[PDB]
């Protein structure tokens, strides 16, 4: 019967930008996959087709550009810059969502101005901004760690659906996505994420693990305990099963070294670890 | 300081199933991408390694295929099942979230068991329960449209940044992503979503678009004034850009018929339509 | 100690293209991803950096663009007109590769104006000029096929490394992946496009199976029988693995009905079906 | 006319191995995605179904698993086993085409048994037996390069349809893909691979290019020159376009510092370096 315009978002998604500093002979890269979305006053948009309140998509992309030529110290300075220019320049934007994936590079050979990309892992970004407050969070990705041995699962019900065996020994991969919110704007944003990364790459080989949760727990502590500007950190990991395959119809056995790498279906553990009194419902979880 | 276990959740993702039934000679086939994953009181599991509450994934994944020896009506109802049983077998086990994506077969030539897939869209499924609490988001994905004409868009703002053209007449391309939630249980599941799905795509195409997200307003406004047991639908459509080509430099001009389909970066609007005075905002779609 | 260049091309790699044939209110959509690379001549551009032979890669694209004004009956007639133009047009260049794929659509409730895509399969296209003679190879991929009995296995070889177990009744499924090289350009090539893919969904659900290798002959076989202007085909099936999920473990049967569909590893079955008498190794198929 | 089966082979496609060598603490870890295919008389097979000859594909896949337990130095003789194995164990397998993948894995802080993928690069390997013939081609693919200038294109024709610009600064950043064939198999073929991998990075980086055809040149001639064991080396380099925004419109230059990283389409430069009097067309090439 009645229908009514509820939560709403529009802007250019995925606008790959890269940056190259060359003020010196020594060249840097910045290397980004830009989104930017508006919120606010956007119902006769909707209703009616009526395009005032519209700032063109492409429009959003062009200042994407534009901002770019004046550098950015971090991906997340860069966002800030652009969510302030769109809610403060337009009256009937009162926030938005401004993400970005940064990806990697390494000099070839030291070289001044040659490189070669590193895929091993992305780094992403988010920007929330709702009226006067506003949130960031930082994530990584692709990055896929294993350990060959330090890893057991025991002690779990046995239903009538259950077959696995219990071991004490067995490979524990992943692709470790993670990614934490903080509790303020003024942080070392590329200091923070390098120690993060080596935190979680610590936790998971360092943990004698009994279970993924086990160890995505302590990867998650070790995070909190770590620093004071981060409030949370959600970690979503895949137990990428790495299957012992019988040889004994060869003639062999197969002492925990020639495995079957399965695609799917993968076991999925995910959690949020969090600093004792904060909010476990922020709207930037939302998307 | 001190450290918590917030939210969390973990189960089987990926677990394809392929239902053959043929009790007769006139088989017919189901063919899922099913994902289980439990919430309950996993505090020991995470901060311990204590496995006695976990549930192997292994478990739930054989639980997938001995549930489907039964055979089932619709996706919904076979999620519904194991749902069910997670939640009320196991007292440490309160809720979850359990997901399928439905692939579509054809006959070949009306053969009795030979087929072809139609992978025009992919249909989706989510059932989530927390505590005496359950709910059901359906959606379709994948779906690819395109309006050659019947398009315009202008009457948006003009700043510094601003260099797009107004137009009456460009293509409207996008794919169609989109996910509703059930106010009941008591659904003709495979009925509502042929129906959905065949209103969206008439809306999207008989709309005379002023802009993306009229047309999405439109797509959700029919659906809701159709379906009484749909609280809301949520879009995601892309403006995939397919840009008029200038042939100009060459002496030629270009009716709107030579077109160059674009990749990235691509418009992005979402948008919720929700029925008058329903949930603001339902827990299933944080996940 | 000596160096020399030997084979070599170059050009544009898929440049995406939306034709729309407007001249009346029944629009047509025609969606191709087009690449085009030249051969001849580059033996300087190479070994010395010297570009007066090097027609600019994004010249090749603007040819594809308008030459599309023009419109084309079909994608193999579009890939000749631009075939013929690039070794015509410059005397260094002696010949070259254009090919193209095909995306279909169809009309949304039969509207004149909007549409949906078809992603169930895709039409290839490749010509090769070398000199004065040149060939077209016609192809179909991306369509996925299954039997949900009327398939077996045995009979095969058993040494110290085989575990398999014979059946007679078993699950075939496969994407049918094909390409014909057609005996001279004057061809109905929709039609026969059409009359292929025909035959070969209609071999495979008719046949049946006692091998996988088998099955893909009589599809061969069936379009070499069917058409004269074909004077080859060759075709690389998988042998998607849906295995019957053993639910003994939780006191149940499964009579041919559960079945777990495995992504990788997959059997891959490759042959050539050739007219008794034509050539065997044609260029063409080199690439 | 009459129908011929001609060229055709058959095997396992995609076994995921996982080799850990585990005699010491100190872990290694061999990560591959291997296919096998035989050739040889599989007539009866297509024609009539007959599968005597027809060593199962799971029994491939087995052999992979079982030959993996006794460890193996390099993917190469890895493969070079498995060929013997097939061709001499069955008198009807006169040969085949045995390839692999190889994913490279970093230690976690020197960790003993704890890695994390490098994910830069893929390395790739393909052995074809032919009777008493053994031919081997490695390669690399995945491995994106990037020069922020010291790369020019001027001097090409301006057709009528041309509208580039000439420039003496450009961004040049392209995916290596390269495969080289030995001319023996007695090598030391990670070195090999290690040494190739340098010379083409090396090449890429310090040649001044006036053309990606020159830069690709410069990289084959370096590994031909270097590596006597090594007779051919083809390349596929795509031209991924970084386009130098253009910012006037907003009041702004652009020194070579903002750019837009396109999809598509893309320039694909290839070509064959061989060793003067080597070889024209070895059928390892036609796969």
């Amino acid at each position: 019967t009645k229908v009514v315009l509820g939560q709403n978002q529009y802007g250019k998604a995925e606008v790959r930008l890269v940056k190259v500093t060359r003020n010196t002979a020594r060249h840097e890269i910045q290397d980004l996959n830009v989104t930017s979305q508006l919120r606010g006053d956007f119902e006769a948009a909707h209703t009616a087709g009526d395009n005032a309140h519209v700032v063109a998509t492409d429009t959003q992309k062009n200042t994407v550009y534009a901002f770019a030529r004046d550098g950015f110290a971090t991906t997340e300075e860069f966002l800030l810059r652009l969510g302030k220019h769109f809610t403060e320049g337009f009256d009937w934007v009162t926030g938005g969502r401004w993400a970005a994936q940064q990806f990697f590079w390494d000099r070839i050979n030291d070289h001044d101005h040659a490189f070669s990309r590193n895929k091993s892992e992305v780094r992403t970004a988010v920007l929330e901004i709702s009226g006067s407050e506003q949130a960031i969070v930082a994530g990584i990705e692709g990055l896929t760690v294993l350990k060959s041995t330090g890893s057991e699962f025991h002690g779990f019900p046995r239903d009538k659906y259950t077959t696995l065996q219990e071991t004490t020994d067995r490979i524990l991969a992943t692709d470790v996505s993670a990614r934490w919110r903080y509790n303020t704007v003024e942080v070392d944003f590329d200091a923070v994420y390098a120690s993060v990364r080596g935190l979680l790459l610590k936790a998971f080989a360092e943990t004698h693990s009994l279970a993924l949760q086990q160890t995505m727990y302590e990867m998650g502590r070790a995070v909190i305990e770590t620093h004071p500007e981060i409030d949370e950190i959600k970690m979503s990991l895949p137990n990428k099963h790495h299957f012992l395959v019988d040889l004994q119809p060869f003639g062999q056995d197969n002492p925990n070294e020639v495995f079957y790498a399965a695609d799917r279906p993968y076991g999925l553990i995910e959690a949020t670890i969090q600093r004792e009194g904060s909010r476990a419902d922020h709207p930037i979880w939302s998307n």
